[PDB]
């Protein structure tokens, strides 16, 4: 006879904003027209008109309805504009019932595709923050009891608003400047991360290529890769500052100390360490960074032991889980030994023989920039800064800052990374993913009182000091002014 069923009341997905309340993802009303074939089978004369008004072809339409003649349920079309929802309801065709639904809209579109991600066909997070805070954002559906035609038991609770760490103004600046860089250098891909060194907040994350999450018809997986969180690479010279941090915490090294790197090579039994530039004998510790001397950093590493270097790299988060619970986040690899031989010691010190993400590197540069105090990474607005872990002594961190300032400013330095108005600090490198090439720059500013850490990755520009550095310069200048950071020069 008659029958009692239940249909679930969809929940309104929580609003996602940038840190200033700029909407980044919004649940917009749509309508999903369904039908009762049993009843539809009674109004076959109306089908061509229905069909046309569903874009569906006349005969393909009717084939469908006939095939499913017995089924009392079938969707016709998911999520139309509520107004086309009338275009069909204006035909009042028997067997045609309708659900009220939400579809996501992304006002900033491609600018913040990866960080925000997108929902699937069921209004479920499938990428980015949409997946990562799916529970917080997805409400709790309600339930209605339906009298099967031959009271609401609990009404739906709405999802909660989420304010991200992203500053949409710095995001636009980063998106633009990394797009321009890729075209000028004719590169395949790239990431740029901007981090608040005090709060752990990700102020900007951008990858190229990007996509419009509002129109994913011709989506490609290369476009959807959140590179900053999933591409792992050997950081090269960009981790030498952590090697130097251990040098200075050893008791055995100070910045004015000299190393002889003549003749730009060093035999390690069978191995040969080889410098990218071999026009040096005596270098101070700053010189070792300015020249990116692998012989220099290797000799210091032999003197202090790999353990001390490995320990700093671990404490600043390299090859460690970020705790950001994003979907396909790669952890990379900070490999350990009982007995570190010379080759493994040297390759760690000059930043081959580990793998890191752009996010991890920026996090580590944040720690150093924050006078050696690690703060947990956040993709949500931080209101109450958690207590940091003091992973490098303030004094060592201060010393390494000044050295990195000289890397950018000193003669022979990475002059294309200077930020006009401010003193900036950082280090270029030439990473490996065969073995792929990326140009890196990693830095923070202002050098004497840091606020912002930044990493730039540029995949196969068809050097870090030549390619990534000028992007760091342009984007840092803008970030600092957008954040009303006072010039320190």
């Amino acid at each position: 006879a008659r029958s009692v069923r239940h249909i679930a009341i969809p929940a309104h997905r929580g609003l996602i904003t940038d840190r200033n309340g700029e909407p980044l993802a919004v649940s917009t009303p749509v309508t999903t027209l369904w039908a009762n074939p049993k009843e539809l089978m009674t109004a076959k004369e109306r089908w061509p008109q229905l069909a046309a008004a569903l874009g569906q072809d006349t005969k393909l339409f009717a084939d469908r309805i006939e095939q499913n003649a017995e089924r009392e349920f079938i969707y016709l079309v998911r999520g139309l504009t509520p107004e086309q929802g009338e275009g069909v309801i204006a035909l009042k065709v028997p067997g045609v019932y309708s659900i009220e639904e939400f579809r996501r809209f992304y006002p900033a579109g491609e600018v913040v595709a990866h960080a925000v991600g997108f929902t699937d066909v069921d209004d479920r997070g499938r990428e980015g923050i949409e997946l990562a805070f799916d529970e917080w954002l997805a409400g709790v559906p309600g339930k209605r009891q339906v009298l099967k035609d031959r009271q609401v038991t609990k009404n739906a609770k709405p999802g909660k608003t989420l304010a991200l760490s992203i500053d949409l103004r710095l995001q636009y600046l980063a998106h633009r400047e990394l797009r321009n860089a890729l075209l000028e250098n004719g590169a395949k891909a790239g990431s740029l991360v901007i981090m608040d060194v005090k709060t752990g907040e990700i102020l900007a994350m951008t990858n190229q290529p990007t996509y419009n999450p509002n129109n994913r018809r011709n989506l490609q997986p290369a476009a959807m890769r959140n590179r900053a969180m999933i591409d792992v690479f050997e950081p090269g010279s960009t981790v030498k500052p952590f090697s130097m941090s251990a040098a200075l915490a050893s008791g055995r090294w100070k910045p004015s100390d000299i190393v002889d790197v003549y003749p730009g090579t060093l035999q390690i039994g069978r191995y040969t360490i080889r410098d990218v530039s071999r026009n040096s004998r005596q270098l101070d510790l700053t010189g070792i960074l300015i020249k990116s001397s692998n012989v220099g950093i290797s000799k210091i590493a032999f003197d202090i032991g790999a353990e001390s270097i490995y320990s700093v790299m671990q404490q600043v988060g390299l090859g460690q889980d970020t705790g950001l619970g994003f979907p396909g986040e790669r952890v990379g690899n900070l490999p350990n030994h009982r007995k570190w031989p010379k080759a493994e010691t040297a390759t760690l010190a000059y930043g081959y023989g580990l793998s890191v993400t752009a996010i991890q590197l920026a996090h580590a540069y944040a720690a150093l920039a924050n006078d050696g105090k690690s703060v947990p990474l956040s993709m949500t607005r931080v209101d109450r800064v958690p207590d940091g872990v003091q992973v490098i002594s303030p004094e060592v961190a201060s010393t390494v800052q000044g050295m990195l300032q000289q890397v950018v400013e000193a003669q022979g330095g990475v002059f294309r990374a200077q930020v006009p108005g401010y003193h900036a600090a950082g280090k270029s490198g030439t990473a490996r993913k065969e073995n792929a090439y990326r140009s890196l720059f990693a830095g923070f500013a202002p050098a004497t009182d840091p606020r912002i850490a930044m990493v730039v990755v540029i995949d196969e520009p068809s050097f870090g000091g030549l390619v990534s550095a000028p992007v760091f310069s342009k984007v840092m200048a803008g970030a600092l002014r957008l954040m009303n950071v006072p010039p320190d020069n």
